[PDB]
């Protein structure tokens, strides 16, 4: 089964409003840059972002021209000319409007409270994705909160019957409408719906997680913001998830959430599977175009795990833009940002930094000695890793944020597709590592074990192992009476 | 209000088939020696124990002589002639008939599983209660679990039902007929039903609990059985309770069962008070009125915390019997367990033991230092500590196993009652010593904090106190933008005043 590569196409209203292919000034990545063979690497465009407004419909932004946006879907859905596969998708959401003090934030709140909230709403994500001619719906709400996660659900699954019935319609049998969610990449935010994971992931084609930003300068301490594996000498984190509200035994969820942990792309990947129901097929990585930025760090450690004095607050509280050589951070007036197209001209651009190379979390990060800097991002050799973990862990594909950011000739496009399916590319000598694996066990990634089977009248001791039900058991105490199911003593290791 | 003193009276059928009150090599302990001033002593005596039956009624053992087992009763009964105040409950169950491998436990749990059954088994109890003159119900099943506890707890509102009713049919609104449950004391058979304490509490008059056999030979370290309060230096045990199906966080089950823990009395007694809707009025504390002892034992700390070469298994496997001077042992064939009465004349007999006291778990010890041997026992001096605390944390009263293990003079039972109503005892100044207490803290016994009020749309960083719906609230880390709290971040911490 072919990888699915997922690439967001963010494009601002005001890019839009001024669309052309001919002045990068005005719009710095329009739709001619996506070559016919970028098309072909592509399985899936996410067009990003569109809302939820008052009426609690799918809607564009209201300052959007809107021949000019169906003229910019148009650009976008003529690519599937040069592969028979590819989707445009379209994204509702995002952080700016959708995070809990978000613009739009109550919309989404209140689309999913009702029945009839949610069919007005499930029926105009399908009429958009029909009048504009996209191929699916992704949502992108940062994130549902345990009140509001039945509601999400049950607006999941009524796009879900809505999209069967048109591609049956549709006669699209073949690259039938799908629908996807951005799911969170880091335990915080995903011990918001942590529980209802099966039930939420059902009506999805693919869930994508936002496995990066797991640092930024909002953290003390400089991390890697999409650590494959983790390096015990970074920072740990609290185990959100041992709080989620799943009625699991003390037991059941120390073994499940052991804390603190080490914030990664593994870390993420491992709490989906660990839940009943969520297929490892259905789970596509997500992985960062851009690198994240920090001033006043010190030395010792490459500017890693280091204090700073960069500022967290949304914009970014002031005119000093200070990450040198970033041509891209002035016009956007962030220095704590900024794509891999421009970091990789930074690089070789004599401005002081040095690209160093973490082996535990598998990425890059440069280091500014003279100026205090770090910067962490990833690039085709952190893909290699990534990509070898996507398919050693029967993952459904990857998806990337964004594809603006990328360099000019396309290389980290071209790495992701290269890594899948390129008959003349070997990874199998590729060392993955000995970074800190995500070991938790729940549910979902019970091991296989062999026990004799329990026996009705028998006494048993600590320690002691029985299958029963199709599990194996194993007593948290002793002098244990009853069975596996009806005693409390009994802790489910294993699966028969 | 006048604390409870509950006392088991034990007699098992062959007793019962040859009651004499004029041998004590047929019967030890008849009623006879329950005097005037005992029965005063007393509020209520257990006689035990009557069965369920395989028609899931209540029921005396089918080996029982009739007209014996109601002279026996009858003897019993004209104790309240003695003390108006008095009940003789009878108790259905024990260890030997409902633990989950006993004879009858069957019968337990279909008993309880219908409206149908819990009818039959209910009036079943009422009857019998009538029939041979009893004041009242003691269920002690050791212990429901799971799917048994539901119909556990609808059985119990039933008898409550039907013994409301005899109280106003019978003109007995004096001394209404009561119920009450033998309880576990400790955690690992506490936990299959905890959850639900507060239904099971509700019909009773008390909960007696059975804080006692916390340590024996079955345990590979010896230890204090009934220890008030805890020693650091003794072992600790798993807290099962983390265990329950109580739909806690992980953070919440941390704060109210810690682990290790030391397995006492108090740690009983407070896992109960930690639960919402169980009044400390209804429980009652059980105290030991029987010692366990262990061989094998080394010296370092007069036997206390060693390992031990002492069977754990029942019956007494062996035909050895080495508990020093103890002849009570030899006839009943087990030198583990010896009464008080015994071991206090074991005591007199100056046969190599050392009584010593553990000033942490207010418990006095035997240690044999020639044969390495071990007793945990209570005594009238860890009875003082027992009754100060039945006091202080407003518990109901005290129980214990049993009345035929006290010495002749029923020394235990009138210190029970002296520290408990006598003019001419005091102690204000008795000094609880500083053993370590048991100090979870569950969601349902929070205590009352004040912070600010949450204010939506504010942006709260980690260990933040927010006051809302009731609770004071803690953020578990930053950045948290949810209202308390269902949500993960927030963890109740207090109660609103």
């Amino acid at each position: 089964t072919r990888k699915a590569v997922i690439g967001y196409y963010f494009i601002p209203t005001n890019q839009i409003n001024n669309y052309t292919e001919t002045d990068t000034s005005v719009v710095p990545f329009p739709v001619s840059n996506i070559t016919p063979a970028k098309a072909k690497q592509l399985t899936h465009i996410n067009f990003s972002f569109l809302d939820i407004n008052s009426n609690l419909e799918c809607a564009w932004d209201p300052a959007t021209n809107d021949a000019k946006a169906r003229d910019v879907v148009n650009r976008l859905t003529a690519l599937k000319a040069h592969n028979p596969s590819l989707r445009i998708m379209f994204s509702i959401g995002g952080w700016y409007y959708s995070n809990d003090l978000g613009v739009s934030h109550a919309n989404y709140v209140n689309a999913v409270k009702t029945p009839a909230s949610r069919a007005k709403f499930a029926q105009s994500c399908v009429r958009i994705m029909k009048d504009y001619g996209f191929d699916g719906v992704n949502i992108d709400w940062e994130y549902p909160q345990a009140a509001e996660v039945d509601g999400f659900i049950a607006a999941l699954q009524e796009i879900r019957t809505l999209l069967n019935q048109q591609t049956i319609t549709d006669g699209r049998q073949a690259l039938p409408y799908q629908l996807t969610i951005a799911g969170a990449g880091g335990a915080f935010f995903l011990s918001r719906y942590y529980s209802k994971l099966a039930q939420i992931v059902a009506p999805l084609d693919y869930i994508n997680l936002m496995t990066y930003d797991l640092a930024g300068p909002w953290e003390k301490v400089t991390n890697h913001q999409a650590a494959l594996f983790g390096d015990a000498a970074g920072p740990t984190f609290y185990n959100a998830l041992r709080e989620a509200n799943l009625g699991w035994s003390w037991e059941e969820l120390t073994r499940a959430f052991p804390s603190p942990f080490s914030l990664t792309v593994d870390a993420a990947v491992q709490q989906h599977l660990m839940m009943e129901g969520v297929p490892s097929a259905k789970i596509v990585m997500g992985v960062p175009f851009y690198g994240r930025a920090f001033k006043g760090v010190s030395g010792g450690n490459g500017g890693q795990y280091s204090s700073h004095s960069t500022p967290g607050e949304d914009p970014y509280p002031s005119t000093d833009y200070w990450l040198v050589g970033c041509e891209e951070c002035v016009r956007d007036k962030d220095p704590r940002i900024a794509s891999y197209r421009q970091l990789e001209q930074m690089l070789q651009g004599n401005y002081g930094y040095q690209r160093l190379w973490n082996d535990k979390t598998k990425t890059p990060y440069l280091y500014h000695a003279q100026n205090g800097l770090f910067v962490t991002y990833d690039d085709a050799e952190s893909f290699k890793y990534k990509a070898k973990y996507i398919k050693q862990q029967q993952l459904g594909g990857v998806m990337f944020w964004h594809l603006g950011q990328d360099n000019r000739n396309g290389d980290l496009l071209a790495a992701l597709d290269r890594y899948f399916n390129a008959a003349d590319y070997d990874d199998s000598q590729l060392d993955m590592g000995t970074g800190l694996r995500y070991t938790g066990v729940g549910p979902g990634n019970l091991p296989i074990m062999t026990a004799p089977a329990y026996v009705p009248g028998t006494t048993y001791a600590q320690g002691a192992l029985v299958s029963y039900q199709g599990y194996v058991w194993q007593t948290k105490w002793g002098y244990i009476t009853s069975a596996p199911g009806s005693d409390s003593a009994w802790l489910k290791v294993g699966r028969v």
